[PDB]
């Protein structure tokens, strides 16, 4: 239900642990330069959409996915760290830019084992590049399953 307010539920795109941005080894992320949110220690390979919206941001390199909900708030899923460097290697995407997706849809499949050696970190950031409703009332931390609620942007 919705009563004088609508919130945004964010799911986990893979299996693993939700950790904080401060636990991310990258100035841009850990410092929240572009926005806030959290991260994930991918246990699984499949990364799924955290919400429903338009893949407004995608790339040939397949390492980062931008989804814009009907509300305009944009959330960015960014697999690991430095992954742009890989020129799309180990990534098998299933989406294209401008595509509309449903939360829990698969975005891509990452060769985590491979990628994990090539880059500084596979810890994957989830940031809201644009909100307004800029409050994460709750971020569920700890061990999660893909498709679990993990945060509320209320």
């Amino acid at each position: 239900m919705w009563f004088f307010n609508k919130n945004l539920k964010v799911l986990a795109p893979c299996d693993g642990t939700i950790i904080t941005l401060d636990e991310v080894e990258d100035e841009v992320f850990k410092e929240r330069m572009l926005g806030d949110g959290f991260a994930i220690n991918p246990k699984s390979n499949d990364f799924h959409a955290p919400v429903s919206g338009k893949l407004v941001t995608a790339f040939p390199t397949k390492h980062a996915f931008g989804i814009q909900t009907k509300s305009g708030v944009e959330i960015l899923l960014h697999i690991g760290l430095d992954t742009v460097s890989l020129d799309g290697n180990g990534f098998e995407s299933f989406v294209t830019q401008d595509q509309e997706v449903n939360a829990g849809d698969k975005l891509v499949t990452v060769d985590l084992k491979s990628v994990a050696k090539k880059v500084p970190s596979i810890k994957s950031p989830i940031i809201f590049t644009n909100n307004g409703g800029k409050t994460l009332e709750i971020v569920k931390m700890g061990e999660v399953k893909q498709g679990d609620v993990v945060a509320i942007l209320k």
